């Protein structure tokens, strides 16, 4: 595959290799790992972040919504997969065709979907409980028992797991984080037998508590490399690998004059004879303007942004004549400088969940294996 | 296509014509109609809004860089295409071969493609004038006579046209304004001959000032009814039609009882008796956690988010008990009400040109053309 802008986002599989393999040492073996790769892997690539996680012990893996598991089956991948959200209860025969496990938490579903379905494949369900997090859901013993018969009933639905989900599991004070296992406890207990798949754990939750995770664990955000919160850093059984960067490179240099101004609405003003650098990157990429007060790497330095940033491009005050074509890191390291997603996170005031994520579509992403380039996938490619 | 969930965002073909066929009836016979298409059409659907603008009176295109051309295209757009930013020397013959007109703003770019191509296509230039914006763009009288001496010196080389771009053209003050209009009618008398393309205005300036635009005009977010800013609202010569709505459906309802916390955090703790719904977006779909205090339409009201907003997911605090699959409208209208792309942007902090460009690939786009559902638009 191949890109025509030099501005592109790197993903180190190797990295990914190393926290997810970590993991399978600290688990108990008989615990398994389901791998979630929903939102293209939290922007990463999906297919590649899943045979990845797979080779270094995951076994399962989850995504958000059908869409996402159907993609993950036209491109090789064979591995059981959950759909973590809602789906229509008109696709259940297409799920069971693709032997993709839907999450169920409401019998007026399953009402419509015994109407709509009569085999021959068996359709996995994972009942979702919820203890806390106001989410998705069952929250009454009747309804947990009603979903239980309607499955029951049905020769071709088959109840392979149990869940709930931690609102607050990536904070130092457990207290919720508590209430919210408790509550699972006494929930479980409203089922005539148990599925062979319980589990709860996220990452924060597997990582800071091994031994309460039951059978299975849905590892997400610390697959990445990235902790659950700035909360728990400390807290971390082993060092974890940052798996994204973003860079690109100067495609035009100048020197202005003193008084010259820059960007959209002519924001900034040059006072003393400076370099200006543009490089090809905007908000369009996911490089939001609120990002108009930070900063990128240019051979070693820190050097900011100047003026507003546009869709496609943003301009940047240099140390002093560069030349075209000078390598800019927005978010990775050059030399002992580094810039991380939790700083961008911190700027943008969000979470680091929500960095990758925003990084485009329209962003190329170069695939590492083995320290040596494994594939390139430029989304509005040929 | 179809998609398997039910969140999706809706584009309106129809407004897109008119916007573009009354700048068509504003300007001179003779002024052509860049559309610009960037960003995948500023998150609208590239092809679908270029094929549309084409039929409604554009005769060129614009894009930001070589692969969004490339992928014009592919998908059968065989009308003109100038890519805006730069490109890589090497690429030049790629671009000629799939008739891709180039920005140029530096000489030494000239003298490395030279030497890299030597035909047989032509490959058409637009030189880039910086007056007063800062980003790409030539400066001074010599290097201006050095990207003309080293395109007229190449035998498949050809200057097309050229052009500079407002910083301010939306402000009411027109005093930059000004300044850069003059100082671009003073740099076109650095080239011996006064190209057949000569470009300057965007949306701004060709609403404003049609006349003073030479012979073609660059038009973009007012082609998907979106006003440059909120200051030139009111001095705009025709009533734009908003393209862009954003939809989704409860797929889970249920009533809280006080003291129970709702998403990440557990930052929202109901006070009465609550009926909280669950949509289906969050925001890897493009909708953004700082969007955690807005309010979204269901059954003609306006609905509180509820919680931190998840990946996938967000809650809101529902008029009463609704049934499940009833619709949400995120950026559109519900009867009564209507929430612009202008009060998303408004509770961002931003320009409602990041707002519809932020709405990612997982979302589907449906195209609406004659009143009809024309085309259904799946990224993955
Ligand atoms: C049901 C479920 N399990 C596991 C995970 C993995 O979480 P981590 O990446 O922190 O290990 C998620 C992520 N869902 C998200 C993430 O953000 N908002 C959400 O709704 C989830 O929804
Ligand atoms: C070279 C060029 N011409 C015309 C346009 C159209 O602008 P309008 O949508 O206001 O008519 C743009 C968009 N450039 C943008 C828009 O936002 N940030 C940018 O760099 C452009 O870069």
């Amino acid at each position: 595959n191949d890109f025509h802008r030099d501005t592109w986002a790197e993903v180190d599989l190797d990295a990914i290799y190393d926290n997810v393999e970590n993991l399978r040492r600290l688990l108990p073996d008989d615990t398994h790992i389901m791998a979630v790769v929903k939102a293209n892997a939290y922007g990463h690539g999906d297919v590649q972040v899943a045979r990845t996680a797979l080779e270094a012990g995951a076994s399962r893996l989850a995504v958000a919504f059908l869409d996402e598991a159907l993609a993950l089956r036209e491109k090789g991948i064979e591995a059981p997969i959950l759909v973590l959200g809602a789906s229509r209860p008109a696709d259940a025969a297409l799920a069971a065709q693709q032997r993709i496990a839907l999450t169920v938490f409401r019998s007026d579903w399953l009402e419509e979907a015994s109407a709509l379905y009569s085999g021959p494949f068996p359709i996995h369900f994972h009942l979702k409980m919820d203890t806390g997090m106001g989410r998705l859901g069952v929250k009454d013993e009747e309804e947990t028992k009603r979903i239980v018969a309607l499955i029951e009933r049905h020769p071709h639905f088959v109840l392979e797991g149990l869940y709930t989900h931690f609102a607050t599991a990536d904070e130092v004070n457990t207290d919720y984080f508590s209430y919210q296992y408790t509550r699972f406890l006494h929930m479980l207990e409203w089922l005539p037998s148990r599925p062979p798949l319980v589990h709860c754990a996220n990452s924060a939750a597997s990582l800071r508590f091994p031994d309460r995770t039951f059978n299975m664990v849905r590892f997400g955000i610390a697959m990445y490399g990235l902790a659950p919160s700035p909360g728990i850093k400390p807290l971390l059984p082993y060092p974890l690998k940052e798996a994204f960067s973003l860079h690109s490179r100067l495609v035009h240099v100048k020197k202005l004059q003193p008084g010259e101004k820059v960007s959209y609405g002519a924001t900034y003003t040059a006072q003393t004879e400076e370099w200006i650098g543009t490089i090809p990157i905007g908000y369009a990429d996911g490089w939001l303007r609120r990002l108009q007060h930070f900063h990128v790497l240019v051979d070693g330095q820190k050097a900011p942004i100047v003026g507003r940033i546009c869709m496609d491009q943003c301009m940047i005050r240099l140390p002093g004549p560069l030349p075209v074509g000078t390598k800019v890191t927005l978010i990775g390291r050059q030399g002992d400088e580094v810039i991380s997603i939790d700083d961008v996170a911190r700027h943008l005031e969000t979470i680091n969940y929500e960095v990758p994520c925003t990084i485009s579509y329209r962003v190329p992403r170069i695939f590492f294996r083995h320290k040596r380039i494994m594939e390139v996938r430029n989304a509005i490619g040929r």
